[PDB]
């Protein structure tokens, strides 16, 4: 996972083939080592396209 | 997939590294051999966190 100046993309480690990140690539490993990317839940969709928080949207809608 | 007395977790088979189950680990293989876990669709979220049934929630909301 890397950063092309405000745009996050995912590529391999052997060849350079960029694409966009999707939800099926992430797991959940509780408690957050320090050297991660600080981001709140509201702006998470700017990292992962095609991720809609059902909870907060049904709070709104 | 195992059970720590009402809490379901997923670990490897070589080392013991527990975490929570997510949606990207399951496939759909129709007709249900006998020795599974009997559970209805309403309480499925107690097995899989971050699984919202869109259909029944839009029936409600
Ligand atoms: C994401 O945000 C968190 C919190 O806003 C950052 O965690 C904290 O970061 C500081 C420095 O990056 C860690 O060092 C501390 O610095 C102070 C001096 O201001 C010093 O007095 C402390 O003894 C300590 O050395 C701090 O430990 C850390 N907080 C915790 C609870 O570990 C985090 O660094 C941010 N992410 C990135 C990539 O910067
Ligand atoms: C999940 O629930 C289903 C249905 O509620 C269970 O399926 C049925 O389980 C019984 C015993 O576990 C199976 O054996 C049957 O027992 C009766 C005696 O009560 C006997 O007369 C029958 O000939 C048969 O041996 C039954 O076959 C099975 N139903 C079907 C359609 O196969 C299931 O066992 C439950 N899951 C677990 C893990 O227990
Ligand atoms: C999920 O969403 C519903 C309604 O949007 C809300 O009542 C519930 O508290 C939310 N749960 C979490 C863990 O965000
Ligand atoms: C999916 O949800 C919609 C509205 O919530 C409903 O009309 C439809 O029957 C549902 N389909 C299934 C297969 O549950």
């Amino acid at each position: 996972l890397y950063s092309d100046n405000g745009v996050f993309r995912v590529t391999s480690r052997v060849m350079f083939q960029p694409r966009l990140p999707v939800l099926s690539d992430f797991v959940q490993i509780y408690n957050c080592n320090v050297t991660f990317v600080n981001i709140s839940r509201v702006e998470l969709h700017t990292v992962i396209p095609d991720y809609v928080d059902v909870n907060k949207t049904l709070q709104e809608f």
